[PDB]
């Protein structure tokens, strides 16, 4: 029970964070507060141990960093298969990009000094002790990384010592700092983040180009031009001000009769940055086929490049350039095939005939295109 | 008073409609209705003739195009002095791109069908005469160009025959058509147009960044993560468009105690593209120095590339590209500069003294960097 179950995203989520419940987790952990699952298993610390060693660096020696002290050595997801294999099935479980760096730092020897990361943390200690320090965020759920002054931080709300095989927790915005403890043992341990940039701000903006472009499409007012040489000024207006508070205002009502939102980038940005699904009969109208790998999956709505429906998936990312950022495959359909795609995404299982398509050859020749992309699977 | 007045960007307009009143310009037709200015002037009328010839066409021969029967001279300002000289001082006027382009047509020839552009238009005839026939718009201030069928248009609103000297001005979505006469004269039109997606929506989404995250900054509920997954639906939930409608109001109320909006790209685009002017004392902190090229500076706060004064300008543009769009001059401050920046902008001249800044050698090195950029000017 204590072991990482990969059955489902979901099922390994409730394993790395084991025994504390998942719904108790969202619901007064999760960006509220700190959590700390001190462990006592043999069988955890050592897959913990086996996660990533010592050793594995020389292996594997912009990939590594020296911090005054401190080896940081980034993504390593890219060469370690049982992170790669962990990190995917929680950047499918969380629907945000998931990715992880690897502290080491001698004994007796200071860390980085206080500081809030800008993102969702899961630390897993690997080897040796670390002697961490919690204190109350500055800037809660901060959206930047930053350090602090200690005349600052104020004085710890939670200290502790990390050992092998267990786990921490703490939102973004959360002041910490850490030491490896006077000794013998070195410390190690991989910090696995998320949600960055995931914030509702983040939405907002990724969605407010689709209402407005549907919403000027019947208001004329929004259709209506500025005023003269408005960009030529070096301070706004009240009137201008005023102006787009209505315009705010009346896309807001909008919204609450709409069912519909766009995704100029998050989407995109997501499948096409995520790890690759970890991989270490022909289909007629007559079939029974399902989505596989949906969680790699995604759709929308855009121009050609008129609106077709635009399928995105990322079984054809590459593992080694996750989150190095050092740089689209899918399939287009017209819109006439939406309702049939969402037939097929909702449907646990259903008929080629089922779908609602004008004929039966690209009744056959959509789900023969998803085929070949290896999303769908017949029964 | 029916020539070009050059003096100064709207004195240049104002002849440019003339005798038709600017007040009454805006006031009754501009976004609103078309306006024909038939005249009766021969010095105009050979003036206007001057701005494009045919035999312009052989002199420079995707600078030109042909649709079946219609030759069409994109951007003639890049060669044409009088029109580059025309188009800037427009540019300054408006405060949004101006480009132009030249039609063509043989005596007796059909020429586009009927359709709407998505661009205020200042047609002048230059040559011949040409039969033009607007209708009703099927999309007020339409934001894309369209072609519409015969039998939606409707019956013509206004009816008329151009000749050189007259100017037709109408509001994008303006549907519209147009025919040389049979006979032996070719006709000759050039069509000015701006206001190019220059809406109130492309302003809202040009500076809603800058607001969400200056309201993000003390809303923690703007902070907070979105739900898990949402990136993976096919559907928008209730929830969501609620949510989003709260924060649409939220950053409507924060922005009517606003005084400050950022533009993410507007501004920057437009002096990016502009044409620079047409061009066919060393300041002590004693000396009195006033800006000078007004009309082709702006002004914003940005990432350093922390957040600092940035000044673009275009006096280094190149004509020859411009509205080809096949393809940063300016100058850094830090936001301690920014008053003394504004200073001046609004003050019609100032002494190097009065500039709110910490020390000489700044309050003179500026002035400096400023002039050197050919942006002041000394008294
Ligand atoms: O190990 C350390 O010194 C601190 C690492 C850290 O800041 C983190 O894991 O977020
Ligand atoms: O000259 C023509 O045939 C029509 C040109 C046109 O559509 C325009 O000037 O907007
Ligand atoms: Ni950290
Ligand atoms: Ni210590
Ligand atoms: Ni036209
Ligand atoms: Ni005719």
């Amino acid at each position: 029970p204590s072991a990482l179950n990969f059955d489902s995203p979901s099922s390994l989520f409730e394993s790395l964070i084991s025994p504390i419940k998942t719904e108790t987790f969202f619901k007064e952990f999760w960006e509220q507060k700190p959590l700390l699952i001190q462990r006592d298993d043999p069988a955890l610390a050592t897959y913990y141990g086996s996660l990533f060693k010592l050793t594995d660096l020389k292996s594997l020696c912009r990939d590594v960093n020296v911090c005054r002290a401190t080896i940081q050595f980034h993504q390593p997801q890219r060469f370690k298969d049982e992170l790669w294999r962990i990190q995917e099935k929680l950047e499918c479980y969380f629907g945000s990009l998931v990715g992880s760096n690897v502290y080491i730092t001698p004994a007796g020897s200071q860390g980085l000094p206080p500081h809030y990361d800008d993102v969702e943390v899961f630390i897993l200690q690997l080897e040796g002790e670390k002697h961490w320090r919690l204190y109350h965020p500055t800037v809660p759920l901060a959206r930047e990384y930053s350090v602090e002054a200690e005349e600052r931080i104020g004085r710890p709300v939670h200290e502790f010592m990390l050992k092998p095989g267990d786990l921490l927790y703490f939102p973004r915005g959360t002041i910490h700092q850490a030491d490896t403890p006077a000794g013998l043992a070195h410390s190690t341990h991989v910090t696995i983040s998320t949600y960055q940039n995931n914030s509702w701000g983040d939405f907002l903006l990724d969605t407010i180009s689709g209402l407005v472009f549907d919403t000027a499409k019947e208001d004329v007012e929004l259709r209506t031009g500025i005023p003269r040489q408005l960009l030529l000024q070096v301070e706004s207006t009240t009137v201008a001000t005023r102006r787009l508070s209505g315009f705010l205002r009346t896309l807001a009502d909008r919204l609450e009769g709409t069912k519909e939102l766009l995704s100029s980038d998050m989407k995109k940005d997501f499948i096409m940055h995520r790890l690759p699904p970890y991989s270490a009969k022909l289909p007629r109208l007559d079939s029974v086929v399902r989505l596989q790998f949906k969680d790699h999956i995604v759709l929308t709505v855009l121009p050609d490049q008129e609106k077709m429906v635009y399928i995105y998936h990322s079984l054809k990312n590459s593992r080694e350039t996750h989150m190095m950022g050092n740089e689209f495959h899918g399939l287009r359909f017209p819109l006439s095939h939406l309702d049939a795609l969402k037939q097929i995404w909702n449907s646990p299982a259903i008929s080629v005939k089922d779908l609602k398509l004008t004929t039966d050859e690209e009744k056959e020749s959509l789900v023969l295109s998803l085929w070949t992309e290896c999303l769908i699977q017949v029964v």
